[PDB]
């Protein structure tokens, strides 16, 4: 009964266009009845049946030119239309119940909102509808509802008629002039507080903005607007790119599962990516609003102007709207705090994922449930792929083939590859190696061996590389690989490259299994630096002295490498305290190692951004892909004691750093956040101090702090370090926040990821919080998903308790929210990387799951691959 997978080499062009549709809703919660004219013609054979796509629809009536159609017939999934004109009018009358849909996909209430979500392939839920991406109609929407309860109604575009009726009612109709695939429709109905503002675009057309939250949430919106602003105007500075229409909506809705959306001028976002207040929202909260209101501003280029062919396509809009938001951040912000973030989720998330069950190049070539390709690899990896096109090619040309691609893709459905060839064609660049990068699953290996010669002054590095096979592809082979390097002296000074008379670029192209590269006039013996900027998305081994690693902390030229440096340097301590404490020995840690941290602490000259980077240890997810197999009690309890270890020997320049960095004044700007990061850097080390010295700093801090991120940085080291007032400020906490959820969140996060023995007894009882309901999305994540993902040493209790408990979550999730479901047995998904006995339990745990009635194709397609 599951649905069969879908191949990307399948690929045909619609039989069918439709060009324009209109659209009625008249609206309610229980029934909603919506009318669908559709202007449709013919491309493909003239015998073609019209299939148009639907789901959990009450058919009322088909009409073909205002005929009542008897050429038709209903399947699974389907209304397949017989016997057409080469050009008709069709009109489809369905009802639809949105207070019926748990799972938040179509039309679906959110609190006392009407709201929609039609990516993937949610507009089916709405009406009989070609619900493919390649299918580009011009939109009209008339609503229709009760004024009082709904006294807002929006869809996408310009509002052109509105009217009032009997009984309460009233109407409004929307036109967006610009052709698109149902995917972009939106529509929401409710009550709303509205911030209203202005943005001139630099060629002077005004664009309305308008923010719609619930009642008495307006002073939580300023944050939202303005970045708004700022996306509007860097896309202008950066790609040349304006806004196309005459306003901009953004609503703001608690109950959503796609965190925000590019609907055509009418984006709607979780609230948790608009609303923030100082004492409600911490620095990584504001700096999150900004970079997910950028996302899905620089949408309107590049996934709505020019949208997917088809969604094998997806990292064509998502990789480059992830590498926007990126540059946004970057640009606006710490540059080198956003690379290094970006670097850990890829290391630490994206690359389990590349060698896990559902690994899948960034473009799939097979997909069962669509929401289950929204991933780290279609989005992370995507944008690392565009990333190192911009490498390839240098901002300049990568600009020049941003403008070919619009020109020539403006107003289509285009594919990754239309996207690859213009940046080739504009540029000159060749990259049909580079397509590879599109194809090929998994986390290429570079393995780099080096020799200096002092009798020719001649530095050689060997590179190799290899891409493990993975459970999608058993066939890899090399990719064009930007490997870009630095080359240092004995003071710290670049070594310029050059051979043979000539410079040589520091981006190196590793294109083949084994190659190697000589750099002369090397005067002295060098220090390198590899893999720049972490210029591809790749593992490297390359055999670092300690004191190699930490001559780069202090030489060092760009600052993410300064980091990357110090992550090296843990990596091989992290590795042997692992081993340690499986055989039951405590930590054992150079002195010299704890000194280089010293040095960063001490070193005035370090921007504050950089050292609290470099002072923020790789998280247990980060560690476990250092390992073969994870043993995720070892790494939650060697994280600790090293915490436990610096702390102690860094005790005192901790205090003074810490101390040093304080502000009285709150501020939402970078040098005040960077310094902020630094001191609660140094509070996650000091917390780990002579317990009551602890438990006094950190108490104060709580109590004391103008601001949620230096309250919530507090609370956390008390969770982290068990420290004696952890339950009264966890109390205190509640009991000031209960009903604001979004605070909540941060709460449950907490609880979830403690590491007291009694964690899953609490989370159990936790799913009866007055603050918690498996109604919301945010609060399944923030408490159950939290548990599962962040805590894998309680996850992965030895006696099987948290398996036990996932299971029981997913068996009421598969059937009330699916797509949430499934972001959350991700974790079961990664049995193999675990031991034997570990393995068992979780193969027992998907095996029950496997057996639910009404298994959804999202958790199917999962299970099925894990337990192959
Ligand atoms: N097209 C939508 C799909 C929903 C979605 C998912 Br599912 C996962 C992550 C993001 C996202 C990623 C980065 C920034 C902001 C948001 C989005 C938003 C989106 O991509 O605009
Ligand atoms: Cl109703
Ligand atoms: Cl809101
Ligand atoms: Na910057
Ligand atoms: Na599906
Ligand atoms: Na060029
Ligand atoms: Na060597
Ligand atoms: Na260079
Ligand atoms: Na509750
Ligand atoms: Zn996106």
């Amino acid at each position: 009964q599951q649905p069969q997978a879908k191949y990307r080499h399948d690929y045909r062009a619609p039989d069918y266009q439709i060009t324009d549709i209109d659209l009625t809703f008249d609206l309610d919660a229980q029934k909603t009845v919506v009318t669908a004219v559709s202007q449709a013609v013919r491309h493909g054979a003239s015998d073609a049946p019209l299939r148009l796509n639907g789901e959990d629809l009450k058919l009322v009536s088909v009409h073909i030119n205002d005929e009542p159609w008897t050429a038709w017939k209903e399947e699974e999934g389907a209304l397949v239309i017989s016997n057409l004109p080469e050009r008709f009018t069709l009109k489809i009358i369905n009802e639809i119940s949105p207070a019926a849909n748990t799972a938040l996909e179509g039309l679906y209430q959110s609190g006392d909102a009407l709201c929609t979500q039609c990516e993937a392939e949610g507009f089916r839920h709405i009406t009989y509808y070609l619900d493919r991406p390649d299918v580009l109609a011009r939109f009209t929407t008339k609503i229709i509802a009760d004024k009082i309860k709904y006294p807002f109604l929006l869809s996408n575009g310009n509002r052109v008629a509105q009217g009032e009726l009997e009984n309460g009612r009233h109407w409004v109709q929307w036109q967006d002039p610009f052709p698109k695939p149902c995917y972009l429709f939106a529509l929401v109905a409710g009550d709303f507080d509205v911030l209203r503002d202005t943005f001139t675009t630099r060629s002077g057309r005004e664009v309305a903005l308008e923010l719609y939250v619930d009642r008495g949430n307006l002073d939580r919106a300023p944050w939202a607007m303005t970045s708004l602003k700022n996306s509007m105007k860097w896309d202008e500075e950066r790609f040349g790119l304006e806004y196309d229409l005459d306003i901009y909506m953004i609503v703001a809705v608690d109950f959503f599962n796609m965190g925000a959306m590019e609907n055509k001028g009418l984006n709607i976002f979780n609230s948790k990516y608009v609303l923030a207040r100082t004492d409600t929202a911490t620095d990584k909260d504001y700096l999150d609003i900004e970079r997910v209101i950028g996302h899905e501003y620089f949408h309107n280029w590049t996934g709505n102007r020019v949208t997917c062919r088809d969604w094998f396509q997806l990292s064509l809009k998502e990789g480059l709207t992830v590498f926007r938001d990126q540059e946004f951040s970057s640009d606006l912000g710490s540059r080198a705090v956003n690379r290094i973030n970006n670097v850990r989720t890829m290391r630490g998330l994206q690359f389990a994922e590349d060698a896990s069950p559902m690994a899948h190049p960034i473009r799939p070539d097979m997909v069962i449930e669509m929401n289950n390709f929204y991933t780290l690899t279609v989005y992370e990896k995507g944008a690392e792929v565009i990333r190192m096109i911009h490498t390839l090619l240098g901002e300049e040309n990568f600009q020049k083939g941003m403008q070919l691609y619009f020109e020539r893709h403006d107003g289509s459905a285009a594919t990754c590859d239309d996207f690859v060839q213009a940046m080739e064609d504009a540029s000159n660049v060749d990259l049909s190696h580079f397509r590879r990068w599109y194809s090929q699953s998994g986390t290429p290996i570079v393995t780099v061996k080096d020799d200096y010669n002092p009798e020719t002054e001649q530095y050689t590095l060997t590179i190799s590389q290899r891409t493990p096979a993975t459970p999608d592809q058993a066939e890899k082979q090399p990719l064009h690989i930007p490997f870009a390097i630095e080359l240092y002296d004995n003071e710290g000074k670049v070594i310029p490259l050059q051979k043979g008379g000539h410079p040589v670029n520091s981006v190196l192209n590793v294109t083949q299994a084994e190659q190697t590269f000589v750099f002369d006039n090397v005067y002295f013996q060098p220090v390198p630096a590899l893999l720049c900027e972490f210029s591809a998305p790749v593992k490297l081994e390359y055999k670092w002295s300690d004191q190699q690693l930490t001559f780069l902390m202090r030489h060092a030229r760009n600052d993410f490498s300064r980091w990357d440096a110090a992550q090296s340097l843990l990596a091989t301590y992290i590795k042997l305290n692992v081993a340690r404490h499986q055989q039951g020995q405590p930590l054992s840690l150079p002195v010299h190692v704890a000194d280089a941290f010293r040095a960063v602490l001490l070193d005035e000259k370090i921007d504050p951004a950089l050292a609290a980077e470099i002072l923020t240890l790789p998280s247990v997810n980060e560690m476990a892909e250092l390992f073969d197999i994870i043993d995720p009690i070892a790494i939650a309890e060697v994280r600790e004691a090293l915490t436990r270890t610096l702390a102690t020997e860094l005790a005192d320049e901790l205090l003074a750093i810490y101390n040093a960095n304080y502000q009285s004044e709150y501020r939402v700007e970078h040098e005040d956040i960077a310094k902020r990061t630094l001191r609660n850097a140094c509070l996650r080390f000091l917390a780990f101090g002579e317990t009551h010295l602890a438990d006094v700093l950190v108490s104060k801090q709580f109590h004391e702090a103008n601001n949620m991120t230096d309250a919530l940085a507090a609370l956390s080291a008390a969770v982290a370090a068990q420290l004696p007032c952890r339950d009264a400020l966890m109390q205190e906490y509640d009991d000031k926040w209960h009903q604001n959820g979004l605070v909540m969140d941060k709460w449950f996060i907490l609880q979830a990821t403690s590491p007291a023995a009694n964690v899953l007894e609490t989370v159990r009882g936790l799913l009866q919080h007055r603050s918690f309901t498996m109604s919301n999305p945010n609060r399944i994540r923030s408490l159950i998903g939290a548990f599962a993902g962040s805590n894998p040493a309680a996850f992965h209790a030895e006696d099987g308790s948290g398996y036990l408990f996932l299971v029981e979550m997913l068996t009421d999730l598969n059937s009330r929210n699916p797509q949430v479901a499934s972001r959350l047995i991700e974790p079961l998904i990664r049995l193999k990387r675990y031991d034997a006995k570990r393995q068992e339990k979780m193969r027992a745990a998907l095996e029950q799951l496997k057996g639910l009635e009404n298994l959804s194709g999202d958790l199917y397609e999962k299970i099925t691959k894990a337990l192959a």
